[PDB]
């Protein structure tokens, strides 16, 4: 995957009316009309749309983009950047959130989750599951036999692929 490459597939990534919204952000940085803003506005413009790179992450994108030293990003290598960072934030916030669910299903804190605390959360979901289904989901996550689910076995169990 080349930079163009890396273009279209950003771009088939979001909505057109997104594609619209960022360029109507990125628009009033520019002025001049080139298509193209500062780098030293990059990091404003992509908090302005709700992403949050570290200032590390900035100066590595900024480095990536500026290598004639124009010091300017165009609005194609923008949203490639910001299709980076939408899918990090986005994996930062699912990991953190099974981490909270986690926490919940272990009532007692012991770090692992039980037959007795598994039955009980997908009992009151209201799902008709039976004592076989939850049985099942026990033994196929269970991988290390010991009849629990510890959390790196919930993650596999979760993510599913995983």
């Amino acid at each position: 995957a080349s930079m163009t490459d890396q273009q279209a597939e950003a771009r088939a990534f979001l909505s057109e009316e997104m594609i619209a919204e960022f360029k109507a952000a990125f628009d009033m940085f520019d002025a001049d009309g080139g298509g193209d803003i500062s780098t030293k506005e990059l990091g404003t413009v992509m908090r302005m749309l709700g992403q949050n790179p570290t200032k590390e992450e900035l100066d590595a994108i900024i480095e990536e983009v500026d290598e004639d030293g124009s010091g300017t990003i165009d609005f194609e290598e923008f949203l490639v950047m910001m299709v980076r960072q939408m899918k990090e934030d986005a994996k930062g916030k699912s990991e953190e959130e099974l981490a909270n669910c986690f926490r919940i299903f272990d009532k007692n804190a012991d770090g692992f989750i039980d037959i007795e605390e598994l039955g009980e959360i997908l009992r009151a979901t209201g799902e008709h599951v039976t004592e076989e289904d939850i049985e099942d989901l026990m033994k196929d996550s269970d991988k290390n036999n010991d009849g629990r689910i510890d959390f790196d076995e919930f993650l596999k169990m979760m993510e599913g692929v995983q």
